[PDB]
């Protein structure tokens, strides 16, 4: 593209810094004066380094341009450069430019310089297999995958980038300046080949692991490799680690972030020296058995069976709890079998919660005090106490027999778990307690069943005496036939004792007590 009719110089370049440049170029006088195409195309170089310039515009007109220096500048575009075939030299140092689509059509391009463009993907470069110096440093690159095209290449800058992979390089035998400092590279047997090398930097990598988990033994492979293939050894471990065969290895007993170790080894490939150094950085029957009870086994069903273990089966009875029963004992192993719990008395077995107890039972239930008379009625095995056995105070009387023979009089009643008693007297005396079931209570009031019928006394029986209950015990005697002598006599009540018939009389005026019939006339 070309303009016919000479025009201005600043009517062309719209960019100022890049007009004056021209001008100067062109030595020209000012901006403003008109140029011929003719004197466009006498345009092949052009030096504009540090020129505030953002923008070329208009250097499309300047078909034969072969250097174009516009180093340190503020460029981000390059559009224009498109169809300047005859470039060769193109330096864009310091600048913005991330498109490279546009130098895809640039087959005489020797040299190309973008150091500082903040570039990352260079996969357009593959279209410039003529290259012969490139330089890429200081940018944001990770993948050269492309660069194994560009075979013409004899120096190659590549420094301050993020690259890790260098085998894209294994073939550019050509190569004689390779810059690969200030990268992640960790291994150099990509570069076993490149005999032409006069010029080689491979210091400061910076190798970063992934996270493993901390040890106190930790063992980390060492991944450095040489041309050779060989490890290279570690300079300096840090945090007191040390190194064996192919690991780097640390005690740390307690916990870090991180771990790390530094490698310096100088290298050389072909006829030139370099320093490969780094650091490689590598992130990090129940039983409820402990109480002691004070209990005292119900005094009944003592004939509470023992087991030896929390179980109901005769085969595993100890033997019968009864030798123990009014004592303060104390339990320990508790359990729970079957939903029922049972108790380990100390030295002695096991058996269930219901058959042992809390206290010294005494509870009788209740005291009436009745009336009725009664005979021991065999003694062997019984005594008299103060109240109901085993209860509150309840000392010790005689044997039951010391009373045998004698008439009983039952003054009260009363019904503990085991059986009722009788508290009694003799002689009006009282003397105790004692299980209903061991006398012979031959007269109960409920033997006393009443009728209607009249008598008299007889003068025969006059010295006979009569009591308040038909029972002849003097306790019980209130007076003698004898004060009635020829009086009416009404028999309301009634009674057989013992075989004999008793009758309750009264005077049509007072009531006077219990007499034997055997006594009485109804003549
Ligand atoms: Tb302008
Ligand atoms: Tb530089
Ligand atoms: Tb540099
Ligand atoms: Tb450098
Ligand atoms: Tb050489
Ligand atoms: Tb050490
Ligand atoms: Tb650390």
């Amino acid at each position: 593209e070309t303009i016919t009719v000479s025009t201005p110089i600043k009517q062309i370049f719209p960019d100022d810094a890049f007009a004056e440049t021209i001008k100067d170029n062109l030595k020209k006088k000012s901006v403003t004066d008109a140029v011929t195409q003719n004197e466009l195309n006498s345009i092949d170089q052009i030096i504009a380094n540090n020129s505030d310039i953002k923008s070329v515009q208009g250097i499309q007109y300047l078909p034969n341009v072969t250097k174009l220096f516009l180093n340190g500048n503020k460029l981000t575009d390059i559009k224009p450069l498109t169809n300047l075939k005859n470039l060769g030299w193109l330096f864009l140092d310091e600048n913005k430019i991330k498109d490279l689509s546009s130098l895809k059509d640039l087959k005489k391009l020797k040299s190309l310089s973008l150091e500082h463009n903040g570039i990352s993907d260079i996969n357009g470069l593959v279209h410039l297999p003529q290259l012969e110096s490139l330089y890429l440093g200081n940018n944001k690159i990770t993948d050269i995958t492309v660069l194994s095209r560009l075979t013409k290449l004899d120096t190659l800058s590549l420094e301050d980038n993020q690259i890790s992979d260098i085998v894209p390089l294994a073939g550019l035998t050509k190569l004689q300046n390779l810059y690969l400092s200030k990268n992640h590279i960790s291994d150099l047997r990509a570069l076993a080949g490149l005999k032409n090398l006069d010029v080689l930097e491979l210091f400061s990598q910076e190798c970063l692991n992934k996270p493993i988990n901390h040890q106190s033994n930790l063992v980390v492979p060492n991944t450095v490799k040489n041309t050779d293939g060989s490890l290279v050894t570690p300079e300096i471990i840090s945090d007191d680690g040390d190194y064996e065969k192919p690991n780097v290895k640390w005690h740390l007993p307690e916990f870090t972030n991180e771990v790390s170790f530094i490698f310096y080894q100088p290298v050389t490939i072909g006829k030139a020296k370099a320093r490969f150094h780094g650091r490689v950085t590598q992130p990090l029957e129940t039983t409820e058995k402990t109480v002691n009870l004070t209990r005292y086994v119900k005094y009944i069903r003592g004939n509470a069976g023992i087991y030896k273990l929390p179980r109901e089966d005769n085969s595993l009875k100890q033997g019968t709890l009864a030798s123990h029963r009014c004592k303060a004992l104390t339990v320990d192993r508790e359990a729970r079998n079957g939903g029922k719990l049972w108790y380990r008395l100390k030295n002695i077995g096991w058996t269930k919660a219901e058959n042992l107890s809390l206290d010294r039972y005494d509870k009788m239930e209740y005291d009436k005090g009745v009336t009725a008379y009664a005979r021991v009625r065999n003694a062997s095995g019984n005594s008299v106490w103060t109240k109901p056995y085993n209860t509150a105070g309840a000392k010790h009387v005689n044997k039951l027999s010391v009373y045998q023979g004698k008439n009983m009089r039952i003054l009260r009643e009363a019904k503990t778990p085991i059986t009722t008693w009788y508290q009694f007297s003799i002689g009006g005396k009282v003397i105790g307690w004692v299980d209903t079931r061991a006398l012979n209570t031959f007269y109960k009031q409920s033997m006393e069943k009443p009728t209607r019928l009249t008598r008299y006394v007889s003068a025969n029986k006059a010295g006979e005496s009569y009591y308040k209950v038909p029972v002849a015990d003097n306790p019980v005697k209130r007076g003698t036939l004898a004060k009635y002598k020829n009086q009416k006599l009404i028999v309301d009540c009634q009674a057989t004792i013992e075989g004999q018939l008793w009758y309750r009389i009264r005077t049509s005026s007072t009531f006077i007590g219990w007499t034997k019939a055997a006594n009485l006339r109804a003549q």
